[PDB]
């Protein structure tokens, strides 16, 4: 119960860091079976989108899914529209950033309406370590909406 907690996105977020090689290493249980597990997605910069490419295993099955980047608004403020495409059915929307260090990590966030959360966590490498481990722990004991005890850690063996 409760409508969606008013998120303070960040102020810092850098765009040109959207590209390259992303492993989804952490997610809330609900995020893992809607949209996957053993995830990982590929940025590609175009112009002034960036194409997404990500593969995962849906319900025992592997896909690759397509969708489209955009900033809303300026973009260091971490506001991004995504539109994902998988199966022959779009969807789009717009989420937040809670956290990054622009380097390493990014944490998402999407609530909607009660209300339904869901946070995922992208690293450049396969395993959280070192200075990106310490700051997402830093963020989550001060976090006012993730639920740190909530996210499960992606086993990529
Ligand atoms: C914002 C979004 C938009 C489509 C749908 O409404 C669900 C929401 C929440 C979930 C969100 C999609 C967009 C998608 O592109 C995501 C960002 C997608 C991911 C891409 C990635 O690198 O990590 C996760 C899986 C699902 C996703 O995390």
């Amino acid at each position: 119960d409760g409508a969606c907690p008013e998120v303070k996105p960040v102020d810092n977020f850098d765009w040109s860091q959207y590209h390259g090689k992303w492993w989804q290493v952490a997610a809330y249980p609900d995020h893992i079976t809607k949209y996957g597990k053993c995830g990982w997605a590929e940025y590609t910069p175009e112009g002034k989108s960036v194409k997404v490419s990500r593969y995962s295993v849906i319900h025992g099955k592997e896909y690759f899914s397509e969708g489209t980047a955009y900033p809303v608004g300026d973009s260091k403020i971490g506001k991004i529209y995504h539109s994902y495409t998988i199966g022959g059915v779009t969807q789009e929307g717009v989420f937040n950033v809670l956290s990054t260090d622009n380097k390493n990590y990014i944490i998402g966030y999407f609530c909607s309406y009660g209300h339904m959360d869901l946070v995922w966590v992208l690293s450049r490498s396969m395993v959280l370590t070192g200075e990106a481990k310490t700051a997402v722990e830093n963020y989550l004991i001060g976090s006012p909406v993730v639920d740190s005890q909530k996210l499960v850690y992606s086993d990529f063996s």
